[PDB]
């Protein structure tokens, strides 16, 4: 059913969505400018037609500057391009949504963006920096009003601004908060989630389908590992043993069967890689599919151990991962 050149599944709204999408996150320090516009020509190239981004992965003027040239040429129209934004922890009070979306539409240079995302459940203090903290190093937390967040989401939809809402980072209590809201007038249509082999988020996938809420997997190869905010804890898993046997048998990299494991069982995959070569690999998993055992026994890897623990701001009142799911 999924091809190359038609792999966008429904969302509750009418709207729809790729499949397989470019994760835009790279370490600013250690990444080339120009690196990420690159990437998303190549991306756009090679046949991808969804990109996830965010205004705090510093190249959102980069993500646009490519979605641009790419519609300037004729390679695409608009319409054929998926965009996620989110919306990062310091700007959930109410007033400050449509200004945080406007900026991003403006980075980005465009009218509006297919994906607005709460990027976090926990809301931080509201200010100039992403990452507020007093001089002991205490985090500055502010008191989260989802509910409240939400509204104003809803109203940047209502202005044209973004076809659909979703979050990210919100387990099944968060989600309801929301779900079960007074006068709901648009509900999420994705929660984006750590979702691999390691961490298949079993219940989490069930509550969501149950609800029409469609999981897109974050980290779906397991994270760049890197150890800042990594929880190493879990051997690589593209090294792992059965994901490459596998890869064996389809002529397939482990990459692959992980990327395929996930949309094949309906979950959106946002793989980065800046790399020209690893981005057409990542695509490459519409001609062939897993049997029903090997799917299987994919699922039977998950450890309930994430790469992405957050572990920083477990104190936060808003924090995810305490719950089961
Ligand atoms: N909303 C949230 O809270 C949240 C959190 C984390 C990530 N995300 C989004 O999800 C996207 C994906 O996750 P992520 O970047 O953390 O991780 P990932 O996509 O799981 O893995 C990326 C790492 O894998 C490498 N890689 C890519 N393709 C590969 C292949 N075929 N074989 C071997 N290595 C490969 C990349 O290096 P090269 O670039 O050199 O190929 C990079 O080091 C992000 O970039 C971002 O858009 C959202």
């Amino acid at each position: 059913d999924l091809s190359a050149a038609s792999h966008r599944i429904p969302l509750s709204d009418g709207n729809s969505i790729p499949i397989i999408g470019l994760g835009t996150y790279s370490e600013p320090k250690s990444t080339p400018k120009g690196a990420c516009a690159t990437s998303v020509k190549v991306a756009i190239d090679t046949g991808y037609r969804h990109i996830d981004g965010a205004y705090i992965y510093q190249n959102e003027h980069e993500v646009g500057e490519a979605i641009r040239e790419k519609i300037a040429e004729g390679k695409v129209r608009r319409e054929d391009i998926f965009y996620c934004g989110k919306l990062w922890a310091t700007n959930h009070v109410p007033e400050m949504v449509r200004p945080t979306l406007e900026r991003t539409l403006r980075v980005l240079q465009l009218d509006y963006v297919d994906l607005y995302i709460i990027e976090v459940p926990m809301a931080f203090k509201p200010g100039d920096e992403i990452y507020p903290r007093d001089e002991n190093g205490k985090w500055l937390y502010h008191k989260s009003n989802l509910c409240a967040t939400w509204e104003a989401m809803e109203a940047c939809k209502d202005a044209g601004l973004v076809k659909s809402l979703g979050v990210s980072n919100f387990n099944r209590r968060q989600l309801e908060l929301i779900l079960n809201k007074p006068g709901l007038k648009h509900k999420p249509v994705s929660n984006q989630v750590e979702c691999h082999p390691y961490f298949t988020q079993p219940k989490l996938l069930k509550f969501c389908q149950q609800h029409d809420i469609v999981i897109t997997a974050y980290s779906p190869l397991g994270t760049s590992r890197n150890p800042i905010w990594v929880n190493v804890s879990s051997p690589p898993l593209l090294k792992d043993a059965l994901l490459n046997s596998l890869g064996k048998r389809y002529n397939k990299t482990a990459a692959q069967i992980v990327l395929r494991f996930n949309i094949q069982r309906g979950v959106v995959v946002i793989p980065k890689s800046f790399n020209l070569e690893r981005i057409k690999e990542n695509f490459q998993i519409f001609d062939f599919s897993l049997t029903e055992e090997e799917m299987k026994d994919i699922e039977a890897l998950n450890k309930n151990v994430r790469f992405v623990e957050l572990l920083m701001w477990r104190d936060h009142p808003e924090y995810p991962f305490h719950d089961e799911y």
